[PDB]
C-alpha cells in the first residue's frame, strides 16, 4: 500500500548561508543532475524525519537531482510489530521476535515493494528498520544506503540477527552518531551523518515579537521576568527533577525567575505521561514553573515561541542522541547549559557556545552567571548560532548527502 509524498529551493536559504555556500552546493550537485535520489520511510506525517524531508526532496530538486520520497503502508499490527523492533534493538532485553511476527513484517514489505520499482533508481534510501527488507524483494542495480535514525549499539540479539540480513546489504549504513552505530556492521560502510533542524520550518523559523508575546500570554508567561528553559520528552534519565532544583536554587537569588519544562509526547508514550505527572506532583503549586506540552496545546510554533523567550537554555540528560532541543536553542542565539552526553558534548563548545556541568550545582552558577552577564550571553549565543549555521542546517545535512553520493 506504498505512495510516493506529494515549495523549498535552495535560493530560500541564500540569505542564511551566502553565496559562496550555495556555490559550493551547487557545484557538487552538478556532478549528480539529472540522478535519481528516492528516500522511503514510514510516515509522511509529523515533525522529526518526516518534516526535514518534505524540505529536503523539494531542496534537492532545486539543485537538479530526481529526488522522490515513498512512504510504505501496513495494518495497525505491522507497527506494532515494528515498534517492538524499534525497542528491541535499541535494547529492551525482554521482548521475543517470534515467526508470526517475522513474516508479518516481511509480507509487509513484500507488498509495498509492488508498488514501484525501487530497483530502478540512481540511489535508493531506506529510513530505520520498518522497511530495511525491501533490499530483499528487488534484483540490486544500484547503490542502496540504510539511513539508521535509533540505536542500534546494543541491540537484543535475535531481532537484530533478523535485521541485519537485509541491512548488511546495504552499501552504506549512516548513523547519527559513533555512541549510535552497530560495531560490527563493516566499519568502512558505516558513516557518520547528524540530524539536522530546518532554519525555515515552524519549530525554526524566526518569529514577530507580536506573535511571541501572543504565545506566551496565552500560556501565562510572563517575559517580563527571567526565564530558564528546558525541552526534552519526559522520561526519567532527561534530568528533569535536576532542571526543577536547579531553578529552586536560582529562584532564591532571582524570586521572580520562571521554569518552562517543555515537551511534546505521542499517546503512544505511557511512560512519558507518567513522568510527566510525577513532574507535576514534585512541582506542586509552585506556578512560575509551566509544564508545556502537547496534552494543553503546545506545539512546533509554541515551543518556537518558548526557546525564543528564555534567558538560558538547559539540557541536562544522562542519556541522549543528538540533541536537535540543543540545535534548536544554539540557532536561536540561546546559550546551553548541559551535560557533556552524547550530542550535547559534541555540539556544545564549553565556555565558546555554551557550558557543559558535571552536576546540578554548576548549573546554578552558570545560569546565574549568564543571567548576571548578559554581555557574555550574547556573545556565546552568537557563536552558537554560528556554529549552528555552519554544521547542522538543513542544506549541510543535504551537502552531507551530495559527499556521500559522489563517493560511489
Amino acid at each position: 500500500k506504498m505512495y510516493e509524498v506529494k515549495k523549498r529551493k535552495l535560493e530560500d536559504y541564500k540569505s542564511i548561508i551566502g553565496e559562496e555556500e550555495v556555490s559550493k552546493i551547487q557545484e557538487k550537485a552538478e556532478k549528480l543532475k539529472g540522478r535519481s535520489f528516492v528516500h522511503v520511510n514510514s510516515t509522511s506525517f509529523g515533525g522529526g524525519v518526516a518534516e526535514i524531508l518534505h524540505s529536503l526532496v523539494p531542496l534537492l530538486r532545486s539543485i537538479g537531482i530526481e529526488a522522490r520520497w515513498f512512504v510504505i503502508e501496513g495494518p495497525t499490527e505491522f507497527f506494532n510489530v515494528t515498534k517492538t523492533f524499534h525497542n528491541a534493538l535499541q535494547g529492551n532485553e525482554s521482548l521475543k521476535l517470534t515467526e508470526e511476527m517475522k513474516e508479518l513484517y516481511l509480507n509487509v514489505n513484500r507488498e509495498n515493494s509492488k508498488f514501484i520499482d525501487l530497483s530502478s533508481f540512481d540511489y535508493v534510501l531506506v529510513h530505520d528498520p520498518q522497511p530495511a527488507a525491501l533490499i530483499e524483494f528487488y534484483e540490486k542495480k544500484s547503490p542502496w544506503l540504510w539511513r539508521c535514525h535509533i540505536d542500534l549499539s546494543s541491540p537484543n540479539r535475535e531481532f537484530w540477527e533478523f535485521l541485519r540480513r537485509f541491512v548488511e546489504k546495504y552499501d552504506r549504513y549512516i548513523f547519527h552518531l559513533p555512541e549510535y552505530v552497530q560495531p560490527e556492521l563493516d566499519r568502512n560502510k558505516a558513516v557518520i551523518m547528524p540530524p539536522s533542524i530546518d532554519p525555515l520550518s515552524e519549530k525554526n523559523v524566526e518569529l514577530k515579537q507580536t506573535e511571541i508575546l501572543r504565545i506566551l500570554e496565552r500560556f501565562d508567561v510572563d517575559p517580563e521576568k527571567p526565564i530558564i528553559t528546558q525541552v526534552s520528552r519526559f522520561d526519567p534519565w532527561k534530568g528533569i527533577f535536576d532542571v526543577i532544583e536547579i531553578y529552586r536554587k536560582v529562584k532564591e537569588k532571582i524570586p521572580g525567575v520562571q521554569l518552562l519544562l517543555v515537551g511534546v509526547m505521542a499517546h503512544d508514550d505511557p511512560e512519558g505521561w507518567i513522568y510527566f505527572e510525577k513532574t507535576l506532583r514534585k512541582i506542586g503549586e509552585d506556578y512560575d514553573v509551566k509544564v508545556l506540552t502537547n496534552l494543553i496545546g503546545v506545539h512546533a510554533r509554541e515551543v518556537n515561541a518558548f526557546q525564543r523567550a528564555s534567558d538560558v537554555i538547559l539540557q541536562m540528560s544522562i542519556r541522549e542522541g543528538f540533541g536537535l532541543t540543543v540545535t534548536e536553542a544554539m540557532w536561536k542565539g540561546k546559550p546551553v547549559i548541559g551535560r557533556a552526553v552524547g550530542g550535547i558534548k559534541f555540539q556544545i563548545v564549553d565556555g565558546e557556545t555554551g557550558f557543559l556541568v558535571r552536576d546540578a550545582n554548576e548549573a546554578v552558577e552558570v545560569v546565574l552567571y549568564l543571567l548576571k552577564h548578559p554581555e557574555v550571553s550574547k556573545e556565546m549565543g552568537a557563536k552558537a548560532k554560528e556554529r549552528v549555521r555552519k554544521n547542522f542546517i538543513i542544506t549541510k545535512h543535504m551537502e552531507r548527502y551530495l559527499d556521500i553520493l559522489n563517493s560511489l
